[PDB]
C-alpha cells in the first residue's frame, strides 16, 4: 500500500499520543454538519497561521475515535497526508501525477470509509478531485489570502466548497488551553508550574511578542521557560562545580608535591589533603541530596509514563469491552501508582542548589525581556500602580496644561476600567499651540503605557485629502492597484495593535477618511477593503488643532471654550465630535512655565554630559535663562525653535573649548552672558 | 556504519584541534535550552558569511566534551554534515536521496543520542527528513535572506524550528578574542605583537576594510601581519633575512667581479666573499637561535596538547572508573617537562646596539595602505587633527564661505563629540549660488575626511518624482524590479558605511522620497523592501538649493536668509528642516577672490607643466585674469564655467605654440592681455 | 606510482630546462605570503591568457631549487597535474572520480612537505577533494568570470582561496623581459639583434596585434625574426636583425607599408591638414581645431583620461563623413576603426540595453555592449553616434559617464577601457539658419539651441565645440574636380584610357544642381556619376570613343553630355 505520504490521524488517535484538545466545539459540530451536508460535504476551513487548525482537525478526529460522533460518519476514519510530501514524491510533475492518481485510487479501492485532511489544501495549485462526487471526502484549511487567490478564482472548484473561519481566542481561552496542557508540559521536562505565572505571562505575550498569534505563542514561552528553568535543574550547582575545580586542582596540588621532598611541600601537601577533605566530605551531602533528587524526579517521569500508559489502554479497552483486565488493571495498577506519585511528592517535601523545581513569573519575565530588551522593572506592574501614579508621572515630562493631563487619565482609567463601550477605545482631539510638546506629550504617553517610540504613528491630512489618498493610506481591495502597497494604517494595526494613533491637518482632511475615522471610533475597528476588519481596542487616537488658538491671549476662562466650541462645531458633525474622549484644548504660555522648560534644557544638556565621563558644570546664570527664554519663544511655535536655538548657541562654544580643552577635566561650564548677548565663558584662552 | 559522511567535531574537541572561543557564551545556552524543548529542538542561526556561526557550534562541542552541559546532552554525539558531498554526488535526486536516506537510516542506528547540525539547510530546500520527530537533530544557520527565501515557505519547517540571528561582534570583543587567538596565533609563528597594534588593526578594518565584516577581517589582518614577518625572515630571523639581502648583493658583487678578467676585480671579488663570510657567521648564530626558539615554542604547545590529552583523559576516565593513570600523568609529567622547556625558553632569552623582528603598528598600517593604497600618514592623522586643522586644508581647496567652513566643522565636533544625538548624522540644506566649488567644497571635504574620492556619492530629485524612482532608489519586494539592484542608498551604504550623500536640487522632490530621506535623518538606519536595516550613523548627507540667487546681491545680511527660510518651509515640513544640523548659506564671489582661484587654476596649470617635462613659466598678467574673470564671472552659473573658459582661451594656444615649434623647453610664458584678448606674446616664431 | 598527471617543475628547475621571466617579485612574495595563511593557505591567481603565470608559478619554483625560499617551504615538492590529464583516461565520471582518488591517495599520503598547482583549477567544478582541510598545499589561476561562476558558489571553497591580479606587465618592463630572453633565443638559433629595434617590435605588437597580449607576443616575434634569420643566414654578410623584418611582419599582418608604420608619430600630426587637403576640404577651421584637440592629447598636456570628443554641426557627407573616415585611415590607420551609431534607433530606454545591456537577464542585454568588445579588440578607435539628442536621455546618461571618465560600466557588469577612443556626435539641428557663405550670430544661435538640450556641461565635456557649413561654389567645385579626378583615376585603372574633360560649365552645372540644402551635393555624387558613368560605358561598350579618344565632359544647352567623338 502507497499510505507512505498518508498519517494515520486515527492510529495516534487510538495510541493517545496526539494531545488532548480543549474548546471550541460548536465549530467542531459545524464541521460535522458540514460533512454529513450534501451538496457540498467539504469542509475548507480558514484562519490566521500557526493557530493550529491542525489541532482542531485532530480534535474532532479524537472526537471521533470515541465514537460519540454522527453515526453514519462514526464508522469513518481520518488521517493526514502531506501535499509537499506527496509532490516530494518526484521532480516532475508529470511522473508524479501518476502517485496522485494512486493516492486517489488507492483511497477509492478502500473498503472502509476513511477521509483525508488535506493540509495546506490550496497547494493543490501548484485538478484531479473532481472524483468527489460523495464517493470520497476531503478537509480544507489553509490561510484567507491564497484562497481568494486561487479558490476565489475558479468557480466549479469553489461552488462545491464552504468557507469556514477560524475565531482567534482570548484570554480566558488559553487560560482554559494552557491549564490543559500544564500536566504534559510539567512530565515532559518533569518539572513544576504555578498559575498566576501562566495568566501574567499569556497576558504579556498577548501585550508585547505579537509578530505572532495566541495562543501557541504562549505555549511556546511556557516551553522555553521549562527549559531554562530545566537545565539548571538538570545542570550541576554553581557550589558543586567549583568545589569540584577545587578538588581537582587540590588533588593536582597534592600529588605534585607528593613527587617533590622539601618541608614546605610536604607542608602543602598535608594541607591540601585536608582541603580535598573538607571539599569531599561537604559535597557528598550536597553531592548525594542532588543524585537523590535526580532519582526522585526520575522515578516521578517514569511513573507518569507507565501510569499514562495503562491509562490509555484502560481507555481502549474500555472502548472494547475487555472488562476484566480492564477493571483489574484499573483497581489495581493505578491507585498503587498513586499512592508511589504521593510519597514521591512527601519526600520532596521533606527533602527541605535546592532551586524551587517550580517555575516563576519573574522567569517568564527575563525570557521576555530579552526577547525585546525592555526594562523588566516596567513589566511587573500590573498596569495599575503606573495607573495611580500617571498623572504627576506625566507632569514631570512636561508641563503647560494639568488639566489636560488629568483629564485623558480619567478618560484611559474610565477605559481601563471597564465602564462604558468595551469595544470602542477612547479617542483624542487636540487644539492649541505647538511648542507645549503636545507630541511629544504623547509620546511619553506611550512610552508609559506600551513603554516604546515605535508605538507612536503619524498622520497629516494635507496628505489625506483626495479620496484617492484615502483609498491607497487604507489599501485597496486585491482587484485595485492598492494589491502592492496595502494600507500602512491598516497593516500598522495588523502588526501592533497595542499601540498609538497620531492624526493632523485633520482640518485639511478630506470627509471621507474623516467619516471612516469616525467609524473607527464608533466601530472600535476598521472593516478593510478585504474583510480582516481589524480590532482597535488596544489603540489611543488623538488629533491635532491650532486653529482658534488665535484666540490664546496670556492668562481658565469658559468664553473661549465656548468660541472654540462654535468654531469647531461649524468644522465637522457635531454627531462626528460628539466621538472624542472629550474636547481637548490647550492655552498660552506664560513665561515661568518657559524658563521652567529651560532649567529641563540645561538638564538635558548636564545628561549628555553624563553620557561620557566629562564632567561639565553648567553653570546658568538666571538672567541667561532669562534671555534665552524671553528670546526664543516663537509666536508660531513657541520652543521648539528656542530648544535648537539654546543647543546651538551654547553648545558651539562648549565643543569649542571641549575640542580646545582649555576648559580641562572637572572644569565649571561657567555660563554667562556679556550685555545682552548670552556668552559662557571660557576658563581660560589657549 | 556510512562514515563516508559522518565527519566528527567532538573529535577535533578531544584534541583541542580547534581553538577556544570567546564570548557569545548566553547564545549557546540559549541554543542549549531551544535543543532541550519539546516544541522544535532544532535552531536556527542567522548572520553573516563563515562569521563563525560554525565556531559556535563547535565551541558547544568543546562545552560539551568537558562536562558542563546537561545530561541529555551528555548522552549526544555531535557532528557536522558533508553537505556539499552530497550536493556533489549526482546532479539528480537519485542516489543522494538513497545515499542520504542511508545515513539518515544510519542515524537511528545510533548508540546514544546522535545529533547532527547542519548548515546552509536551504541547500536541501533550494522535505525529505520529514520522517522522524526525536530521532534527528540538527541547529540552523544561513543568512537571512535564505531564511525567508526557503524557510518561511514550508510551513512545516515553519512550525520545526526557531531562529536566533548573530548580532555583529563589537571592537573591544574583538580585542579580547584576538587576545585569544595571538596566544595561538604566535604559537604558530613565534612573533610577538603589541596588542595596541592589535587594537589598532582592528579599528582600521572597521573603518575600511568594508569588503567582509568585523572581526574575520582584522583576524586575517594580523595573520598579513605575521605573514609580513615570516617573510621579512625567510623560516630565518629578520635582520638575519635583511643581512641575506645584503649577502645577495655580495654575490652580486662576487659575480659582477668575476666577469671582469683582472687583478683589483679578483680582488674585491675576495672582499665581497669574506663580507659573505662574516654575514654567514652573524647569519648563523641568530638563525639556530630562531630555529631552536621555534622548537621550543613547539615543545611548550606539544606538552599543552598532551597537557589537553591527560586532562581530558581524567575526565573521561572519572566517566570510565581510571582517573588515577591521567591524574599522575598530569601531576608528574606535565609540571616537570613544563619547566624544563620553561627553562630552555629562559636560557634563549638570556641569548637575547639591538634590533627589533616583532608586529608593530606600522606593518600592519603597510599592509592596510597596499589593501586600499591609502597613505600610511592618512590613516595615522585621527579624528581629532583634522579637526584642530581642517579648515585650513579646506581653504587651500576653495574659500569664501568662511562662516559655513567654521559650521560643518562644529558639526563634525558635534559628531565625534557625542554630546549632540549619539545616532543623529550630520545634515546640511545648501544654499546659494552654483559655480564655485560648492560640489567641489563637499568633495575635498570628505578626501580629507575618509581620503577617498568614490567616498562621495551624488543624487538628484530631477528622476525622483515618480514613485517606481522612489523603489528603485531603496529597492521593492522579490515581485518587482526594485528587488534587483535594490537601492541606491542602501547598496552603497554597504559597499561604503562611511561616505557623504549629495542631494542635489532637492527642492523638486518627490516628497515621499523626502519623507525616506528624513527618516535616514532621524533613524541612524532606514527600512527597505526587505524591511532590514543598515547603519548610517557613521555617514553624513547633502541637499542642495539655489533659490536665493533672487537676494543675491553682494555688499553679510540677515534680512534674506528669513526669506529663504520661509521659501523652504513652504517646501518641507517643519520639523524636517528641524531634524537637520545646520542651515547652509552661500553667495558670490569678491572680485579679489575670483582672481586667487585663477591665480589656484594657473598654479594648477604650470603643475600640469612640470608634470610632464615642459618648464615653462607663465607670466600670467594681471589683465590677463581680470578680464578672464570679467568674461567667466557667469551670474546664473557662478565661475565653474570660468576655468573652462580660460582654459579653451588659452592653454589652447600654449600646447600650440610649444608643439609647433613656437617654444622650446625652458621658455617662459610671458602671456599678455591684448585687445580686450589675452594673446601670450610670442616667445619663438612660427 | 601514478605521479605521471602532475609534472615536477622542481625537477626541470634542477636540470635548469627553465627560463625566469623577471619582476612581479612582489607577486611572489604575496604568493608565499598566503603560503604561510594558516587560515586559506591555498591563495588564487587571476590573469588573462597569454600572461603564462605557469611563468609565475615556475619562478617560484626556481626560488626552491636554489634553496632561496622559505626553509617552512624547502622540502616541498611543487608539481601540477592537468585536470585534462584526466579527463584523457576517463570512460566515466567515476572513473574520473577514480584516477582522482587514486592520485589523492598517493597524494593524501603525507609523505614529505609537498604543494600541488592546476591551470584552469576552476575546471574541478566543472570538487573531489573538498575533503581538503588545508593539511595540504594547492595553487591556480583562471579568468575573473568562470571563477565566479564555479567558486564563489561554494561557502568553504572560495573562503579557502586568495584572488590575487597579476595585473599587465608595463611596456618598459617587457623590453626589459625581452633583454633577458635575448641572449637565450639567440643562443637558439646564433643571431644578434639591435636592442632599439627590439623596443620599437615591442611597442609595434602593442599598438596592433591586441588579438594577443603582451609580452609572449612580443617574443613570438623575436621568434618570427629568428625565423626569417634561419632562412636567409641559410639560404654581407646578413647575419642580424633590423626594423625591417619585424616590419615585415607586422605588415603581413596588417598589410600596411612600414612608411606608415616608421612613422614616429609625430610628422603626421605635424601635417594632418595636408593629408586632409588632399581627402576633406570646406572646414579647415575644424581640421586645425581638432588636429590641436588631439595633439593636446598626445601632447600629455591634456587630462591623462580624458580621450577626445568633437561637437558637429552641418549637413552629412560634405565631408564629416568622409572626415571620420580619414580620421581613422590616417590616425589609427585603418577604415574599419570607424564603428557607426544611429541614435535614431537609440531614442529608446531599452536602446540602453541594446548597446551596452542591462541587468543579465534580458533581451536586450545581449545586443548591448557593442563597446565593450569593440574597445577590448580595438583600443586605438572612433566612436561615432548620429543625432544623439534625439537618443534616449539614459543613453546619453551613460555615453557621458563614459567620455569623461574613458569607462563606462556596461550590462555585463565591467568598465571598459576608452584611453584612445574618440567622442563623435552629429547632426545638423541648426545648420539651415545658414546660407552659402562666417556669421556668429547664427553660430550663437545654434549654441543656444544646444546647449539647452541639456547640461550644458554635458556639451562642456567635449572637447571642442565645432560647426560646419554650405561650401561656396567655388570649393563646391573644388570637391567636384576631386571628384572627377577619382573618376578618371578609376577610368585608368582599366586599360581602356580616356580623357575626363570636365567643363567648368558642366562643372558648375553639376554642382549647383546637386547642390541641395539637406546634403550639400552628396548625393549629386551619385547623381553626376550616373550622369558620367552611363554615357562613357554606352560609349565604350558601343565603340564610339576608343582609348585616349576625349571624353568632353561638356554642359550642352543646360544638359550636360559628352560629345560622342565617333558616331556608330
Amino acid at each position: 500500500n502507497l499510505s507512505k505520504f498518508c498519517i494515520d490521524m486515527t492510529a495516534m488517535a487510538r495510541e493517545g499520543k496526539i494531545d488532548p484538545v480543549i474548546g471550541r466545539e460548536e465549530e467542531i459540530r459545524r464541521v460535522i454538519r458540514i460533512l454529513s451536508r450534501r451538496t457540498k460535504n467539504n469542509p475548507v476551513l480558514i484562519g490566521e497561521p500557526g493557530v493550529g487548525k491542525t489541532t482542531i482537525v485532530e480534535g474532532l478526529a479524537q472526537r471521533i475515535v470515541n465514537a460519540d460522533v454522527p453515526d453514519n460518519l462514526a464508522a469513518c476514519k481520518l488521517l493526514s497526508l502531506d501535499v509537499g510530501a506527496l509532490v516530494a514524491g518526484s521532480k516532475y510533475r508529470g511522473e508524479f501525477e501518476e502517485r496522485m492518481k494512486g493516492v486517489l485510487k488507492e483511497i477509492q479501492e478502500s473498503k472502509e470509509t476513511i477521509i483525508l485532511f488535506v493540509d495546506e489544501i490550496h497547494l493543490l495549485m501548484g485538478l484531479k478531485p473532481m472524483l468527489a462526487r460523495g464517493q470520497l471526502h476531503c478537509i480544507g484549511a489553509t490561510t484567507l489570502a491564497e484562497y481568494r487567490k486561487y479558490i476565489e478564482k475558479d468557480a466549479a472548484f469553489e461552488r462545491r466548497f464552504q468557507q469556514v473561519l477560524v475565531k482567534e481566542p482570548s484570554i480566558t481561552e488559553t487560560i482554559s488551553i494552557l491549564r490543559g496542557l500544564k500536566e504534559k508540559y510539567e512530565v515532559h521536562h518533569g518539572v513544576n508550574i504555578a498559575d498566576a505565572a501562566i495568566v501574567a505571562a499569556a497576558n504579556l505575550a498577548a501585550r508585547y511578542l505579537t509578530s505572532r498569534r495566541l495562543p501557541d505563542s504562549a505555549v511556546d514561552l511556557i516551553d522555553e521557560a521549562a527549559a531554562a528553568v530545566r537545565v539548571a535543574r538538570e545542570s550541576q550547582p554553581e557550589i558543586i562545580d567549583s568545589l569540584e575545580r577545587r578538588l581537582r586542582q587540590l588533588k593536582i596540588e597534592i600529588h605534585a608535591l607528593s613527587r617533590e621532598k622539601d618541608e614546605a611541600s610536604k607542608a602543602r601537601l598535608a594541607q591540601a589533603k585536608q582541603d580535598a577533605q573538607n571539599v569531599e566530605e561537604e559535597l557528598r551531602p550536597l553531592r548525594e541530596k542532588y543524585e537523590r533528587e535526580r532519582q526522585r524526579g526520575k522515578a516521578i517521569q517514569e511513573a507518569k509514563m507507565k501510569l499514562e500508559a495503562l491509562r490509555v489502554k484502560a481507555e481502549d479497552a474500555s472502548r472494547m469491552g475487555d472488562h476484566s483486565r480492564a477493571a483489574d488493571l484499573q483497581y489495581y495498577a493505578i491507585p498503587e501508582q498513586e499512592a508511589i506519585i504521593k510519597r514521591l511528592e512527601a519526600e520532596k517535601a521533606a527533602a527541605d542548589s535546592m532551586i524551587t523545581d517550580v517555575v516563576g513569573p519573574d522567569q517568564i519575565n527575563e525570557i521576555v525581556a530579552r526577547w525585546t530588551g525592555i526594562p523588566v522593572t516596567r513589566l511587573k506592574t500590573s498596569e495599575k500602580e503606573k495607573l495611580l501614579h500617571m498623572e504627576q508621572a506625566l507632569s514631570k515630562i512636561v508641563v503647560g496644561q494639568k488639566e489636560a493631563v488629568q483629564s485623558v487619565s480619567n478618560a484611559i482609567r474610565l477605559q481601563r476600567s471597564g465602564l462604558s463601550n468595551p469595544n470602542q477605545p477612547p479617542s483624542f482631539l487636540f487644539c492649541g499651540p505647538s511648542g507645549t510638546g503636545k507630541t511629544l506629550l504623547t509620546k511619553a504617553l506611550a512610552e508609559f503605557l506600551f513603554d516604546d517610540p515605535k508605538s507612536m504613528i503619524r498622520f497629516d491630512m494635507s496628505e489625506y485629502q483626495e479620496r484617492h489618498s484615502l483609498s491607497r493610506m487604507i489599501g485597496a481591495p486585491p482587484g485595485y492597484v492598492g494589491h502592492d502597497a496595502g494600507g500602512q494604517l491598516t497593516e500598522a494595526l495588523r502588526r501592533r495593535p497595542f499601540s498609538i494613533l497620531l492624526f493632523d491637518e485633520v482640518e485639511k482632511a478630506a470627509k471621507e477618511v474623516l467619516t471612516v475615522l469616525l467609524q473607527l471610533m464608533d466601530d472600535g475597528r476598521i472593516t478593510d477593503g478585504q474583510g480582516r476588519v481589524v480590532d482597535a481596542k488596544n489603540c489611543i487616537v488623538v488629533m491635532t488643532s491650532n486653529l482658534g488658538a488665535e484666540y490664546l491671549s496670556r492668562a481658565i476662562d469658559p468664553t473661549t471654550r465656548e468660541l472654540v466650541m462654535n468654531t469647531l462645531r461649524n468644522y465637522f458633525l457635531p454627531e462626528f465630535l460628539n466621538r472624542i474622549s472629550s474636547i481637548v484644548i490647550f492655552n498660552r504660555l506664560t513665561r515661568r512655565e518657559i524658563r521652567k522648560i529651560v532649567d529641563l534644557r540645561i538638564a538635558e544638556i548636564q545628561k549628555r554630559l553624563t553620557d561620557n565621563d566629562r564632567n561639565v558644570t553648567i553653570k546658568v546664570s538666571d538672567e541667561a535663562k532669562d534671555k534665552l527664554g524671553a528670546q526664543g519663544y516663537s509666536p508660531v511655535y513657541g520652543a521648539r525653535p528656542l530648544q535648537r536655538l539654546l543647543e546651538k548657541e551654547v553648545l558651539n562654544r562648549l565643543a569649542i573649548l571641549i575640542l580646545r580643552g582649555q576648559i580641562r577635566e572637572g572644569e565649571v561650564a561657567c555660563v554667562e552672558l556679556v550685555d545682552g548677548k548670552v556668552q559662557v565663558l571660557p576658563n581660560h584662552p589657549d
